[PDB]
């Protein structure tokens, strides 16, 4: 029978009110004999009607994929409210229900560090700048290499590896041509996260 | 039916002078009705028998996994010699051949960069010294913080991501108490790689 | 009857992978009645077939000299693996076997010191600079007077003479006309050795 997957909204969408966060319920392996899929949506057990079902799409295995989206309230998502998707399809023995909420775990304020390039790296054409974002939880975050609060041309961001502190860390590799760094630009790495003051922080960088 | 995968030697095997690299040919999904798998190995198309076929292994899907390995020489691997694995099995429609050599693409001498800790990082008890390794190609790499050209060890290593220069980069997160950085330790970092002098170069850092 | 000599590869060839190190088996005093010499080669007792026999050459004593060369692996030579040459000739009562490996003895990191010329030597046309390479063992080494890592015009290298520390030392006499030194050029003695990090170290020198 078909299977159902439920995706969270983008972190920024949950943190920026001028944005709309939504959860996405994806149903795969729906059969052609019974392609109709009913979606019912609930926020912490209360049915809401601002959810919408996306068009059904046939998959490589000759089954249908059916998706429903529920708009979620900023307050509901950031406070960790639970959003339930109910999926019904005749190729299912029982309706499938899936719940999602703000990515599980206690929020942690990201510690944003901007590691300068190696002194020996000035002999090379292009130097790397290194936004260490550590001590942040959940992975719902935005990490924002910048100059003086204005995002940068080129950063090659590592995965959220776990740091020496049990948080996620990543490096955003703000890789900059030698003149940019050597001249002492005030780069900055900003980071957007629920646990930050402003849900948004800015930690600068310059030849130092 | 069966599938064959041919793996290069471990990067440090190809890159550490003291090591002997070998290539490993893995065959999965060999059937039980015809479990016999023939491995023939070739170096630059010439069949060799210093290659060895590993034991057949039953997968949970009621198939067999069969593996053969061929030792490769430092200069041979680094000079791009081609090592070919020929796999035959009756559950295959035809024999499957795979060849492996130094990972194809322009080699680049790794630029080894003990990046200093962030000024912003001095607020914490511990700071990260990052041995950026950039400008290297292939990903066939080994990375190694150091001090005075001798190793350091609380380095994380990121993946060989792509760098802006069209190479791989990775960051080697040595992470250390703030005092070590502020005290002006002569750290270093080595990187072992085919394009390097002695395939191994070391770059130092200190405050 | 004939005699056999086995020579090691050049140190640099063993330390630079982009180089190929080889061992050379030399057979002298081979007779003219039986000039044919068979060479068999083994690496740590395992016969290899990437060895080659050089052309036979008649010596001053009216005997033949026959030579065989075996390419050696970087790993094999630097790890001290043993390479055996088997020599057969009818003018021999029994085959002659000779083994060679990385020059015998415990590796020691070369200490590279660049001694400036005498203060009184500026009164003379041309001053000497003194690359003291000490604490290095074995003699498999490359010693490299330079400027800033780029080899120099004129160093009169003094022998591997044993030092106060039981290593070989040598000077390399980077003799330089007075203006080069007096102006404070960053000369440099580098030194390549198995015991060095990178098998290769670089030391500056300047008027100091």
């Amino acid at each position: 029978g078909p299977s159902v997957f439920l995706f969270p909204p983008k972190p920024k969408d949950t943190l920026m009110i001028s944005r709309t966060p939504e959860v996405t319920c994806v149903v795969v392996d729906v059969s052609h004999e019974d392609p109709e899929v009913q979606f019912k949506w609930y926020v912490d057990g209360v049915e809401v009607h601002n959810a919408k079902t996306k068009p059904r799409e046939e998959q490589f295995n000759s089954t249908f994929r059916v998706v429903s989206v529920l708009t979620v309230l900023h307050q509901d998502w950031l406070n960790g409210k639970e959003y339930k998707c109910k999926v019904s399809n005749k190729a299912l023995p029982a309706p499938i229900e899936k719940t999602i909420s703000k990515t599980k775990g206690q929020p942690r304020e990201p510690q944003v560090y901007t590691l300068p390039p190696s002194r020996e790296e000035m002999t090379k054409n292009q130097v790397s700048l290194t936004c260490l974002v550590k001590g942040f939880y959940p992975s719902d975050i935005a990490v924002e290499w910048e100059s003086s609060g204005q995002p940068e041309n080129n950063y090659n961001t590592t995965p959220p590896m776990l740091d020496s502190d049990g948080s996620f860390f990543l490096y955003s590799k703000l890789t900059v041509d030698k003149s940019r760094w050597q001249q002492g630009n005030i780069f900055s790495c900003s980071v957007m996260h629920e646990a930050l003051h402003n849900r948004f922080t800015q930690k600068s960088l310059s030849l130092s």
